[PDB]
């Protein structure tokens, strides 16, 4: 099955998921000089005061912080979006070293990591139906750089030892994702895809300009996770990022001057 190795990594995904070579794949390089300011874009509205995290999961590709999405409790609206998108999970992508890890790039710059907060459009009723629609998901992407620790991340880091290997989960209640957000909500937006199989072209991407800072110690704990299951040969969970894909016939829009 797909993964991030030599034999099963991004460069192979098209054989099982031919949409990998589609017209609206993600991530992309954001060329800041050609992304045009769009005065018609709105401020993003991130409303996470009632978010209810439940659990953290090592799915063998990353770890997922999961939310109860059975009511409108944590929603993303505004920005480029029409309607209301409910938070279902967040996860990260990261590198073996601080010089790579992000999926999106900014003028070819790679960040150490990228956080994806995934939301589904309530007009389609459930996540599985939303991913079948071109406006089904809104993913908020946030870059991570290594410097100061992010106090709001530490709860996540400290639970990772309990989900070392693929298929492990653990209770993870009361975690507040507001602690992961940067000060500014300035963003770039473009139409794209999931960045893991099945690579469905269902996402409005909203990539924040301002990275968050995490400490080296924090990211080092991400790199102690395993892609393998309990008791199998250890292969560290690192470099679980898809590289930038062709922009094709897309425009990247900026919310800011
Ligand atoms: O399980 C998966 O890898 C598919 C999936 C599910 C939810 C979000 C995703 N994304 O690219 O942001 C991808
Ligand atoms: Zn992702």
């Amino acid at each position: 099955h797909w993964g991030y190795g030599k034999h099963n990594g991004p460069e192979h995904w098209h054989k099982d998921f031919p949409i990998a070579k589609g017209e609206r794949q993600s991530p992309v390089d954001i060329d800041t000089h050609t992304a045009k300011y769009d005065p018609s874009l709105k401020p993003l509205s991130v409303s996470y005061d009632q978010a209810t995290s439940l659990r953290i999961l090592n799915n063998g590709h990353a770890f997922n912080v999961e939310f109860d999405d059975s009511q409108d409790k944590a929603v993303l609206k505004g920005g480029p979006l029409d309607g209301t998108y409910r938070l279902i999970q967040f996860h990260f992508h990261w590198g073996s070293l601080d010089g790579q890890g992000s999926e999106h790039t900014v003028d070819k710059k790679k960040y150490a990591a990228e956080l994806h907060l995934v939301h589904w459009n309530t007009k389609y009723g459930d996540f599985g139906k939303a991913v079948q629609q071109p406006d089904g998901l809104a993913v908020l992407g946030i870059f991570l750089k290594v410097g100061s620790a992010k106090p709001g991340l530490q709860k996540v880091v400290d639970v990772l030892d309990s989900i070392k290997t693929k298929g492990k989960s653990a209770d993870f209640t009361n975690f507040d994702p507001r602690g992961l957000l940067p000060e500014s909500l300035d963003y770039w937006t473009y139409p794209g895809s999931l960045t893991t199989p099945p690579l469905l072209e269902c996402v409005t991407w909203i990539v924040l300009k301002e990275p968050i800072s995490v400490s080296s110690e924090q990211v080092l704990k991400f790199r102690k996770l395993n892609f393998n299951g309990e008791g199998e040969p250890e292969e560290l969970m690192v470099d679980n990022w898809r590289p930038a894909q062709p922009l094709k016939n897309r425009q990247i829009k900026a919310s800011f001057k």
